[PDB]
DNA sequence: CGGCATACG
DNA sequence: CGTAT
DNA sequence: GCCG
């Protein structure tokens, strides 16, 4: 009734076990702050299973037979059902370690490893970092200066305005090039913390060298608050606001049209969905999947895809639209 | 017990 | 090390 | 932390 891989089941954006999934994802996040990638994955998977259910979990027995629910995740659900709260989850929420690692990792340019080192040095607040800017990278200085704006959700109305200015710059850099909205917004999200665009051109090869030309034109228009040959660009855009503006994170990605279905699939997510899809491809089908293609290691050949539908078919999976990939 | 996705900047 | 889904 |  419940397949083991998230890519084998539709997962809508809104579901019937929000509180339970949120608690398990706290534990997944905390596992990540401690470098326990294995425990992070299990908690993430257990959370996604609940997102895929057709109704609320009301009794512990309803977890029987569900994949990725063992003693620990089941105990978390049990306590939430009996008391509306899970002691372990609440201890994590208020712990100084969790709050600081979460605060530091959400800085653009700060990963788990950097946040952990700063934590061990006694640092706890953003102003602690600001007072010692000599130890910050140029990327981290940008992320810290813009941290407040980058914490404000991006609205779908913002996305439309950004896509227009991106299309304009893309149109001058390479006539005929196209811009596709990807990421969480393509999955139907109404808010987000960044906007993701995928750029290609219908004539194979014409996209080569395109991203530097796009970036230089965006910068000349005064729209780039920060950015680093290349095919991925992690920028901070200047988004007009009523009587002012705000900083917004935008990712620009280029792919040749031959690889466009794979890049669209990869960059549409969710993150967990893509990990599960690549895991499923390798372990169940013996095929190697990434955002560039799908490789058969036996015949040493790449699978040609003209659409996401092609890719699902070549993996023996039923097609899922982006709005059902919210694992 | 091994494995846990796979890239690019 | 960071970034991305 | 859980699966095969
Ligand atoms: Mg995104
Ligand atoms: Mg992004
Ligand atoms: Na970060």
């Amino acid at each position: 009734w419940m397949p083991a891989y998230a890519c084998q089941r539709p997962t809508p954006l809104t579901h019937h076990n929000t509180g339970l999934s949120e608690a398990l994802e706290i534990l997944a996040e905390a596992a990540g702050f401690e470098g326990s990638e294995g425990r992070l994955l299990t908690f993430c998977r257990a959370a996604s299973v609940l997102k895929a259910l057709p109704s609320p979990v009301t009794t512990l027995s309803q977890l029987q037979g569900l994949p990725h629910f063992g003693e620990h995740s089941s105990r978390v659900v049990q306590e939430l059902l009996e008391h509306g709260v899970c002691e372990e989850v609440e201890r994590v929420r208020r712990s100084e370690r969790y709050q600081t690692m979460k605060l530091f990792t959400q800085i653009f340019g700060v990963g788990v490893k950097t946040a952990d080192r700063w934590y061990r040095e006694g640092l706890r607040t953003l102003d602690d970092l600001r007072e010692q800017p000599q130890k910050l990278t140029q990327q981290q200085k940008a992320g810290l200066q813009h941290h407040q704006d980058l914490s404000t959700p991006v609205l779908r109305s913002d996305v439309d305005a950004l896509q227009q200015v991106v299309e304009e710059a893309v149109g001058q850099a390479l006539p005929g090039a196209t811009v596709t909205l990807t990421g969480g917004f393509r999955r139907g999200k109404l808010q987000g913390h960044d906007v993701d665009f995928l750029i290609t051109h219908p004539k194979e090869g014409q996209e080569a060298g395109l991203l530097p030309r796009v970036m230089c034109r965006l910068q000349d228009q005064g729209l780039i608050l920060y950015h680093q040959a290349f095919e991925r660009s992690f920028c901070i855009f200047r988004l007009p606001q009523p009587g002012s503006w705000k900083a917004v994170r935008v990712d620009l990605v280029v792919a040749p049209v031959s690889q466009f279905p794979f890049a669209l699939l990869g960059w549409t997510g969710s993150k967990l969905f893509q990990r599960e899809l690549r895991r499923f491809s390798r372990k169940e089908k013996g095929l190697w999947l990434n955002s560039h293609g799908l490789f058969d290691p036996e015949q040493k050949t790449f699978f040609q895809a003209a659409s996401e539908e092609d890719i699902f078919r070549h993996l023996g999976l039923e097609y899922l639209p982006p709005e059902q990939r919210n694992a």
